[PDB]
């Protein structure tokens, strides 16, 4: 009982270094035998791909059967433009995007159709909040929408234009966070909101595109990523330390936990499930009260 | 046991007419004894104005002692624009713009603050979306985005420039919609992502101005408001006879009933209430299939 | 705008003293107006008729017009018993139930009939479990059932026996616990299961209700009632501890905001609510960690 | 990337034939490499070790590899009854009852701990409800319990009698349906009633027993089993044809999908999922309205 990935092309949007959720995402498809796509934020390219060639992510990319995963191919990617005309003078210009090319998303997916024609899985794992640190009443409109911009309405887009490339039977998985529904504080400037539009905008996408091209949209409500900190300073950090602490099941978090639920999710197996919100946090979402509150003890 | 308003002063941003949810909220707190300031949208201002001095909705200004509801004050209003500095030369040049002042978010606050020192509700009745005809597939960035910015970060807006005058133990409450947590084709645009925002905005929120000022923030998740048309055509129409065919109670939806559920929410008697998504529409939002379905006759 | 209740009637099932909720409700719908009917536990009717007589509960009848709440009658009832074949040599025998008559469902329902002839609403407010302190894994079938039976097939038993003499536009209330939806350590016995199941029910009666003779059914989903214990010690005194400090609005809870919010819900006013669960716990159930977790300081 | 299942072993409870889905997680159990305990309700073991025997289930019983699934022993099972003094005489006496032994909860548990030793997984794929056609109006007290008892309990029991015999790491997975929290008219009998306790207990065991054993617990809310009928009549094939028609990707639901979703869920892949309500059901879930309604062509 195989997750079988084999003759199927992924498109990873969000890939930076070896230390995300996407990067965990690629392992897992990889492992399962997908050919892999990626699509690299055009200020990070740089780094990416030198790190890549010099052998500094060689270790994040042994697979289970001991091989090392593959790229097929880094696109330049900004989430927050669809076309060329949509770009200002303003970041056209600096050196970063300058030294680049076809990297609004209109022409990304483009060149996907002409290198290769079709992909069958759709990961979108970007994420991006100027003010993320400050309270909602604090955030402007401004850092608002930009979080909704590059969080929200980036996944619209890309869908969007690669649709006509997916082949019927394929599939889409983006990653969330439970700010969207309940109160997290210090998860700031809209990025809750955004993950909210997300979250809803997946179940509606489910049904455009299901009945559309017969495509499945889900998204993964995942726990904070890592082991804990010797002294947990900072949002993440300290986010770790609370789930270890109180969610059902003591325990950290892995990137392979939630790369193995999204393969399997973008996979025939999940032949019939769509328009979900799967929670990959070691169960703290269930959880009424924390453990840890000193009127326990 | 009255729902007692007497001596508390509400906002009500949304209202250009007699036929929404917002005068409906207007009259059922007028009823309650509250003075009522409305802020409306600047270019309906002229109209909205002009029909209340020709008496135009004086039917639809009777509260049920008989009497007359009594707006206090007009104020012009443009809810995505926080401050004079982001309005472009565009907008400031319009007939109908150039006719008023202070109508940005900022202003209006700074007038209500000198006119009447302090305020007690803010309700927020007001929703756009350029696009809300398309599917999300269809939808461009700029559509969705200004969905989000009049729909959802405009209540951020408001919250947040009138916190400093509110008075603690006052509350806000905001109109929501279903499409935000269940799938309803046609409601497009961005408009299902801006109501999902606003939910989980609202939690936020009731948070944040919670601890910080005492403050109540709920919703309201309404259904379709009218009675039958005798052929419906077009998104409201269609989904008044859905809802009174498939509801729990047969029957239609009247603004009255939002507007008393409103009432009770931003009253005293609420107190314990926040942070909430309350459902005021016959509870169809309970319903697990539709009962006009043709298999099931 | 008033919550009138005047020349309406009301059978409050769950009142054997004046500390709970029941008393709570029955307090609100008072000053509404109502009518009071109460269904006593017969093990507990001596002591509360007594303490009534003597005048023990007169500071806890005092309405907000500084009258006295008058109970119209009070009727002996045990609701895990549908009608007088059901109950057991064994029960019947005590001297307790010996005393008195009539008292099961079917039977004060025939007898209210008789004495009044109809009622408008029915509020539900008993629960029982008598392996409540264990966790499921420890509590038994015979432990788990009785629960279930006392504390939601219950409702359904009063709700359809007193269906027929219940004014078509009257409602029903019930009170239910997060413990339902989320992990509350401590609340044990399957009164966690036994409040997903009345809450589930009520949404199932609320369609067969609502159709069948035009009646609302909603619950409220209550927190921790009273103030701080010097020292708490015991669920329900940790809870309300837990429930102070974390809640968005720090605050305790008391009777008076749970009897007003079910006076409004049982009112003409909320004639669009049906199916719903109302939470009436200071927004604690929208939070997503414990602000007090060492982990936060 | 496998679901690799080799070494371990399940206890499957509730499986009669090859038609339900206990058949169809016991098979996609079995191609995962798991070893297959069955627990079958003692009225229909006779006839169903018969058809085994007699190859009747041999086209059932193919496997992805052309194998054939191996059932390594049925174990009589009656799972209202946790312990031989808990049945009467009644039932004892009765042709089938009398013809096997070892079928209360705790006997079958002790038996597999001497044959076995241990086990990895459980499997609830039993529900049972005597009055399931009624509405919950005139569903009686017994008829309730009795479904409660079946349907939810019996995992508790289950669970409770099979943890100290289950490794740490372990799973197991139950089968609910969206009745426990929407409205489907035709579930009656206490049957949405006893899913919405089966839902709730899964979260608290999920803390129970991860705590205690480091075990996993979550449940598929799962769809309508089968393709269309030439003419639906009766419950589950006009769910059928209610499903296909309304979901947003129109297909019909096979054993397979869920099957295939359960071997996933209790699988080392899995590690991070606990607590958790997943649905398999073609994305019904999430619609908002019935696209069949007439109100819409
Ligand atoms: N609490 C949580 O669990 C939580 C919170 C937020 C986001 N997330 C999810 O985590 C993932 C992000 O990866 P991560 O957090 O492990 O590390 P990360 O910070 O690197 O993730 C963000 C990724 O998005 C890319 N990105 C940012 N702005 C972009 C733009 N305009 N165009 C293109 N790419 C852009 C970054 O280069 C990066 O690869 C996303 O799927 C995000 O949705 C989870
Ligand atoms: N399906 C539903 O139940 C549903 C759908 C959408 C919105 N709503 C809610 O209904 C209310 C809207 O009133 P309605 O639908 O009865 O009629 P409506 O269309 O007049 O409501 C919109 C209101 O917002 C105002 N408005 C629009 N853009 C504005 C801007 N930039 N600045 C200031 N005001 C602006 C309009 O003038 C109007 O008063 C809002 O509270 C909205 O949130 C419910
Ligand atoms: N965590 C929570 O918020 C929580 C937990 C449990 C129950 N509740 C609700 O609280 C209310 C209970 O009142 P309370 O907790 O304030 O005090 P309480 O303990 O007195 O409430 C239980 C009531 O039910 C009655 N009762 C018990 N068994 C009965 C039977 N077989 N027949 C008839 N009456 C019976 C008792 O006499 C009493 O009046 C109920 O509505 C219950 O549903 C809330
Ligand atoms: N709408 C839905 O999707 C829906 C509705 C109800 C139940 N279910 C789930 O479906 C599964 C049931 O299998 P199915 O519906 O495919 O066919 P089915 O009717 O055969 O399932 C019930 C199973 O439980 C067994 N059973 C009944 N009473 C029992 C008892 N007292 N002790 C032991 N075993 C007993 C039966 O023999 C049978 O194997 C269960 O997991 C049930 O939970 C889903």
């Amino acid at each position: 009982l195989p997750i079988d990935l084999r003759g199927k092309r992924a498109f990873i949007a969000g890939i930076a270094d070896d230390n995300g959720y996407g990067w965990a995402v690629a392992k897992s498809l990889a492992a399962a035998g997908a050919e892999i796509l990626v699509g690299t934020w055009v200020p990070a390219l740089n780094i990416f791909e030198t790190s890549l060639r010099r052998g500094k992510f060689d270790q994040s990319r042994v697979l289970p059967d001991g091989s090392l995963m593959e790229i097929k191919k880094v696109y330049p990617l900004d989430a927050v433009f669809d076309n060329p005309e949509d770009v200002p003078e303003d970041v056209k210009a600096n050196k970063r995007y300058a030294g680049s090319s076809n990297w609004t998303v209109q022409e990304a997916a483009e060149c996907v159709r002409q290198d290769f024609g079709s992909i069958d899985i759709l990961v979108h794992s970007l994420a991006n909040g100027p003010e993320v640190s400050k309270p909602l009443l604090e955030t402007s409109r401004k850092g608002y929408l930009a979080a909704i911009s590059a969080s929200s309405y980036s996944f619209v887009s890309l869908l969007s234009h690669f649709l006509p490339i997916m082949n019927p039977g394929g599939a889409s998985i983006s990653l969330t966070y439970i700010a969207s529904e309940r109160i997290i504080p210090g998860y700031g400037g809209g990025m809750s909101s955004a993950k909210a539009a997300l979250e809803s905008d997946t179940r509606v996408l489910a049904f455009e595109a299901g009945r559309k091209q017969n495509i499945r949209v889900n998204t993964i409500s995942a726990g904070p990523l890592g082991s804990r900190a010797a002294k947990a300073i900072g949002f993440i950090d300290t986010m770790i330390e609370y789930s270890y602490n109180n969610a059902p099941i003591q325990k950290t978090l892995t990137a392979d936990e939630v790369g193995n639920a999204a393969a399997f999710l973008v996979s025939p197996l999940a032949s019939a499930i769509t328009g979900a919100t799967i929670y990959v946090d070691n169960g703290l979402n269930s959880m009424g009260v924390a453990l840890d509150s000193p009127v326990f003890k």
